[PDB]
């Protein structure tokens, strides 16, 4: 029934159990991390075991014959004690009670909460053409044992520790108002005659995998012909911590072969689905995980909370529909000119919503 | 059918024959001046005949300022050494003209400018100036022990041109990006300009690609693209000229929160300019074969001042923006992209000769 | 004997007269620009003449075989009409009398949220391009149709690049010494470094007495004491460029042996004159000009985003101690201070001059 | 005075002589194995004598009795005939000509060459804490006699064979990599201020026994104190054939006595010498020979040649400088992690360069305790 994710320390003294790999941010609040640590009471005798939740922005990558540039900023750190027991985590959950019963009396609960001022899982490995380096926001759940002298020696032995890279996934809020169409229009005067472009989306928020119906209305009062209409989903990424890196990548494209001749108008609805699967080249785009992993998608739209400096988000991700019109010259070779406009939208995961049966699995994510 | 250019001295004692009026500079090397002098053996008896190549910068309309940039002289009569032609053109001319025909070869060095001159307009401060190239054949004689003489009547001068042709190399594809944030606006106006290549030829069309990204709440009302010629006199007087030698005004406007990409084609030509004063030419205004001056090409470790007149070309793109002019700026929204303008690359038996007067055809 | 600065348009239709090249910012308020425009009434018939004050940040430079990157942000724009004619000053009344009835006054004021004249031409070693904050006074004539065609003809316009110079405020409290101390534990024994300046604000050309107190309780020797004035420049608009340059240095030959203490006062004078290489340093004008100095300390006003200053300039005293081993180690510390021009001052005869600033070599 | 290494077969019929125990790999090419076999012509009558060079990766214990206790992958095998003599039979090298003269007319030369795609002598005996078993790359020079029986079965007796475990030792090329450098910075939770660490080595290649000057620049703009600066030489071992075993061990450590207080910077050069002698515990570390032997050192850096699959190297060995900063009021307050950076470098042996007089010795390597 309920799949539980487990990882064990090298020295087999500390084992951590989580209900999920991915924890839901739905704007209003964030799903807290409720898990249990199974200690070997022999191997933790006279020792203290803690669990920490760390959110960190990182920037840099390994390059041969290049100077190693690394940068880390911790955006959140919290730590509770699981052993010896003290009820650090306060009130308990059903998942914990059920796991304690199944695992035995050496099982201790932890609850680490997320605040409201953190970004969601975003990371980016650049392409050859791209100027800056690998960067991302990681979320680490680390259970580790300290000795009674190790607090004075500032030592946390590696073999007694276990770390899990969880994801903070952006879901839509549960109460949302009815959604107005995302629609703009432009009037491109050419020889004092207008070329009018109206672009309309069904709504403002789309879900990963959901088709985006882009309605394009070209009214051509000019003496020129609209030769081509290209519609893109562009992902715009702004690294806002160590280096002001900028990425703009097409994650979906449809190119109609419609012409709009002089003194005529054309309305057309193209459907685009921005998906990581569409992109052979998975570098230079904001993902919510590593390229190698299967459960990795396009990064959701950053949602900056009121009175929160955007820089503490580390990487800003936004999506837009771009419409390019190729317009004929009167007589030339590249006299053909292009006009383009953008319509912003947000992309995220859908809204969120006994005695359990537990199947235990290694936390490690499946590859491709 | 090879056209040969001839000029004859007043006293008919010395006649000079050149293959060309215009000699090719293609950066790597410069085409030397290979010609022949036909003497009247009666009228040069006991006389010596020389041919000189002089490059001089002049400034003024009496005679105001001269700087000699190069001088070389050879002897044609009496004959020097083997006296056999060094080129096919000479061998062929000697055969056609007879045994009173003597070859000369005057070479150009690599540190000289090309034919540039400038006659100013009423609006312009500063005077006429230019770099001239003179081929002069003249006879010397002595009636005294105490002095040799050089009569004007025994001399013949030709004003040849050193014409700039393209090298094998081209510079990287020229590109500019400019952006403006006007007073009280959080939003940029981005202008990107691109040319197909770095070197264009006289008469060749220049495709200027302009990318206006307008994130402002203002409208780009006009996009004007110019070829500007920039002239810097660098010897007697620090005179500066900047003139439009081509202009195209796109019909498209760029409304708020939109972007426009557009390719305008310009051809910088002397023919476009009714007013031919205040611009760097490669010859006199009156002459038909006169064009816009080619881009100066300063060689490494050569002081730019020995070029006399520096000529450069650039594409200027001016954006006219609504509701700033007089309101959020007293200035102009523009960027420049440099390029070089010159003549095409060079192309790398017994001839039939038609002889013509060297004098260039007028308008 | 008041020296007046004049410049005339190409078409000789508009001539502008200013009292100063340099206008004083003393934190509390900024000295406004009071001048006059002399029109040729024949050449401005049916035309309107305006004067604008523009403050702009610029970034970029011309480079052969390199992509031309240019960037401008206007930080302030204001415009008044001088012709046809629409409180005055003594300088204006006096200039009108001397020049005639075709002379019209203008007053353009500065707000409190602008930086002062700062610019920077980089060195070979430096990444990043030329940038600066310029102040333009431009007098120009428009035609009666030119307001509808959005056109300002160049030949009818005249521009002056004035400076906004940072002076200290006129009422200032008594100044606490700028002092910090550090304890560098070495084998659990402290090496204590105290650095102290006489005051917090120094003037360009004023000597800075740096008092350095080394207390060495370690078993190591302080072999060398170097004291620097470092200029720190942060470009904060187009590109996050960073410069740190020594504009003054004194290297004592003092040793502080184990279990001893040494107090020493070095005097440094941060000056552009000390620097042969004048590139990679924040100046208040062009390198070529004579009246150009080191840029004054940026003074960010409360609740003003530092980014609208364009270039941030700060000064600090750096103390480097070379400490022996048994290879040697270097410890260093910084003490911030502010550098600016002194406090301002609690029928005329006019000599007219071209606005163009005097050069060096 | 050239020391020659000799081993003799149990039956005294075949004796092998080598100039060296250790043969030089300097990237560009590898020093070939030039030796001679002395046969007893009575005891090899109607017999053929060969010499083989085998490079093999092994994992587990050495095969006992009949049981296969080892995983074996052969990376190179070559064999030549010494007896009866092949062709001209004259020496190809000065060492051979000289040995033939000194030993007599029953002395026959052999030359076995190394290719460019092999690893160098690497082996590893694990510690109690370590998962995974003993493994290594061995180089065997084996001289052995074959004879034919009355049924058409040829025989290779153990008693007629002699095997020598030579080493392929990594010496430096002509090229060196660029001066290695790292920069790291941290902004801790609730701190607006960076802690900057810059690390620099003098060069990219160091020799065994050569001191490594590690220059560390700590710029501390934080309100916290750097309480400790520890600098390590870490050896990283990756077994890449039978089992994906990973080892990372400190082979040298220096702890600076300086602390870096708030709003200060410290530049400091610590000298480390990564040596097997520093390590009492010699298990869990990549060596170039057996622990018991005296001439055994730390394994040199693996040098993977272009377009050669790294798996045919068997064991990958790399070295790095690690700098750990211990920062006040962090551990269990603003981090459950470590403040550290790594700078890679390569560790190997130095660059290479009448009748001579021979002293003969047993090939067996000298032990310790
Ligand atoms: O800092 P390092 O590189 O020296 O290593 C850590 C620790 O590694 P870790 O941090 O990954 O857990 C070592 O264990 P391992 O890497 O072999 O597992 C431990 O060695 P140990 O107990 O003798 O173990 P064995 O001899 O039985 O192998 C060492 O102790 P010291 O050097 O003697 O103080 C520790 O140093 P510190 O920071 O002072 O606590
Ligand atoms: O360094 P890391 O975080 O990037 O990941 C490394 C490795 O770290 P180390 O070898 O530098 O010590 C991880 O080991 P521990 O952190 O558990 O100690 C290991 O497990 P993991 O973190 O659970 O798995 P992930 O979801 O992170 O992939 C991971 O597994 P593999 O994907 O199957 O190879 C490796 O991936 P890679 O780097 O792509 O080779
Ligand atoms: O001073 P210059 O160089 O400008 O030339 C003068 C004149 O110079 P002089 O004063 O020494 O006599 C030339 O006579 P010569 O001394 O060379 O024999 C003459 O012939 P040219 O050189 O073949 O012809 P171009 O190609 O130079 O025009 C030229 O053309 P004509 O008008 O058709 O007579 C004149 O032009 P200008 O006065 O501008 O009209
Ligand atoms: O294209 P260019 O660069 O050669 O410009 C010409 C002129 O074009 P033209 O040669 O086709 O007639 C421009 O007018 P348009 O192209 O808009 O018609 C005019 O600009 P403007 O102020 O907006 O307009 P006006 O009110 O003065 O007409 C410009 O004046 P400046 O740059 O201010 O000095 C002129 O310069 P110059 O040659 O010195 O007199
Ligand atoms: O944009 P700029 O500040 O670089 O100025 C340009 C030029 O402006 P334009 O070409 O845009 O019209 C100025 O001309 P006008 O103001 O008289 O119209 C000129 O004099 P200037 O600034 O008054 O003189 P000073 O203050 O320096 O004495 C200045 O000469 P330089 O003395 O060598 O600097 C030029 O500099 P450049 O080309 O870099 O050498």
């Amino acid at each position: 029934n309920h799949v539980i994710f487990k990882k064990i320390s090298r020295d087999k003294s500390v084992t951590i159990y989580l209900g999920k790999r991915d924890y839901i941010d739905h704007v209003e609040r964030v799903e807290p991390v409720d898990g249990v640590v199974l200690v070997d009471p022999e191997l933790v005798k006279g020792k203290r075991v803690y669990v920490s939740l760390t959110c960190a922005f990182r920037y840099g990558q390994e390059d041969i014959d290049v100077m190693g540039l690394s940068f880390r900023r911790d955006l959140y750190f919290s730590q509770v004690q699981v052993f010896p027991p003290v009820g650090a985590s306060g009130a308990t959950t059903r998942l914990q009670e059920s796991l304690i019963k199944k695992l035995g009396a050496n099982t201790y609960p932890f609850l680490l909460t997320f605040p409201d001022y953190l970004p969601c899982s975003v990371m980016l490995q650049p392409a050859p053409q791209d100027v800056g380096k690998s960067c991302g926001v990681d979320f680490e759940i680390k259970a580790f044992a300290t000795h009674s002298t190790d607090v004075e020696e500032d030592k946390i032995p590696k073999k007694s520790s276990v770390r899990l890279l969880i994801r903070k996934v952006q879901h839509a809020p549960r109460d949302m108002g009815p959604q107005p169409r995302a629609e703009a229009s432009w009037q491109f005067f050419m020889s004092d005659k207008p070329l009018r472009l109206a672009v309309s989306l069904s709504k403002e928020i789309y879900y990963h995998g959901e088709p985006i119906p882009v309605t394009v209305a070209v009214t051509n009062s000019t003496e020129k012909t609209v030769k081509k209409i290209k519609v893109l989903v562009e992902q715009v990424t702004n690294v806002v911590l160590y280096s002001s890196d900028y990425y703009i990548k097409t994650v979906a494209a449809e190119e109609a072969q419609e012409k709009v001749p002089p003194n005529s108008s054309l309305t057309k609805t193209l459907t685009l689905v921005p998906l990581l699967a569409n992109n052979r080249e998975r570098r230079g785009i904001a993902l919510d995980g590593k390229i190698k992993h299967e459960d990795t998608n396009l990064a959701s739209s950053t949602i900056i909370k009121e009175g929160i400096d955007k820089t503490v988000m580390g990487i800003l991700v936004s999506y837009q529909i771009k419409v390019k019109l190729t317009v004929s010259g009167l007589l030339g070779e590249l006299t053909s000119s292009e006009v383009a406009t953008e319509v912003p939208f947000r992309l995220m995961h859908p809204q969120p919503e006994q005695d359990e049966n537990f199947v235990f699995e290694e936390f490690a994510r499946q590859n491709l």
